[PDB]
C-alpha cells in the first residue's frame, strides 16, 4: 500500500527533505522500553537500505526499511509471550532455531550478555535486531572459511588478522 | 622530572579540574599533519592509564601518559627519515620488525590501508600508534589460542564467535 507508506514517510521525514536521516528514523521507532531505540541498530538499518551513502533513506528505500522493521516486529511479537517488551533465553533459543542457527544452550547466555543493553538478562526489540544482524554477518564469514562444512576452521596468523580486519 | 611534568599537566588540564579529559589531551597533541589527533587513539591512551573509569587521567596517571606518548614519538621520529610527518612501507617494516613482529611484505600494505586516515599510502604518528595498539591486542589473542606455536589456530563455530565477541 504505497498510499499508506507515503503518509508514514511524510510523518517520519520531519525536516521534509525527502530523506529520512538516522535521527528521524530513531525518533519514529519504539523499542518497547521507554528508552531511545539503539542508535547502532538504526545505523545498521539505514546503511542496509541507503543505496547512495547519504546517511538516510528516500521514499523508495524507506518502503524496504518499513517492511524490514515490520518483519522483525512480527518475529519479536511472536516470542514475547508475556508482552513484556523483552524475550528470555528460552524464547531466544526458539527464535534463533527458527532462523536455522545451531547454537548450544550456554551460547544463548553469551548472546544475551553481549547484546542486552538493559542488563536484566532478557533482550528487547532493538537489541534483538542488532544481535541478529551481527550473528548473521559473523556466521556468513565463518561459512565462507569452513569449506569442509565440519563446524571448524583453521587459519594462519595473517589470515586471522585479515579476517578480523574484515569485521571491525 | 616531576616539576617539569606538573607544569605540562597544568597547561593541558585547561578546566583546572585535576583531571585531563579525552578532549583536553587531544587539544594538546600534534599528529604532524595539521588535523585533529585521531580521537580513537586518544581514547585508547586515556583508557590505558585511567585507573578509575573517569574518562580522564589525574596527574599521577598523566606521568605515565606522557612517557607513553614520548616513547612513541621517539620511535616514530627515528623512522620518519625525511621528516615528512609520515612513515612509508619500508620504514614501517623496520619499525614493526624492531618490535618483534613477523609479517609478510604484502601484509604491510594491508596494515597501512587499514589504519592510514590520510589516504596517501603512508602512516602518520597518531594512526601509527593506533595501528600498533590494535596489532598488539590482536596478536596477543592469537598467541593465546596458538598453543602449539606453529602460526596456525583451529577453532569451532562457537569458539570463533566468542573470540570475535572478545575483540569488538
Ligand atoms: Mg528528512
Ligand atoms: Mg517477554
Ligand atoms: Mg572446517
Ligand atoms: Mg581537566
Ligand atoms: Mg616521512
Ligand atoms: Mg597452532
Amino acid at each position: 500500500d504505497q498510499s499508506f507508506l507515503w503518509n508514514v514517510f511524510q510523518r517520519v521525514d520531519k525536516d521534509r527533505s525527502g530523506v529520512i536521516s538516522d535521527n528521524e528514523l530513531q525518533q519514529a521507532l519504539s523499542n518497547g522500553t521507554w528508552t531511545p531505540f539503539n542508535p547502532v541498530t538504526v545505523r545498521s538499518i539505514i546503511s542496509m537500505f541507503d543505496r547512495e551513502n547519504k546517511a538516510g533513506v528516500n521514499f523508495s528505500e524507506f518502503t524496504g526499511v518499513w517492511k524490514y522493521i515490520t518483519d522483525w516486529q512480527n518475529v519479536f511479537r511472536t516470542y514475547d509471550r508475556d508482552n513484556s517488551g523483552m524475550i528470555d533465553k528460552n524464547e531466544l533459543k526458539q527464535a534463533l532455531s527458527g532462523f536455522g542457527y545451531r547454537l548450544s544452550d550456554q551460547f544463548h547466555d553469551i548472546l544475551i550478555r553481549k547484546f542486552d543493553r538493559q542488563g536484566r538478562g532478557q533482550i528487547a526489540f532493538d537489541d534483538f535486531i542488532q544481535g541478529c544482524i551481527v550473528l548473521q554477518r559473523l556466521t556468513d564469514i565463518f561459512r565462507r572459511y569452513d569449506t569442509d562444512q565440519d563446524g571448524w576452521i583453521q587459519v594462519s596468523y595473517e589470515q586471522y588478522l585479515s579476517m578480523v580486519f574484515s569485521i571491525v
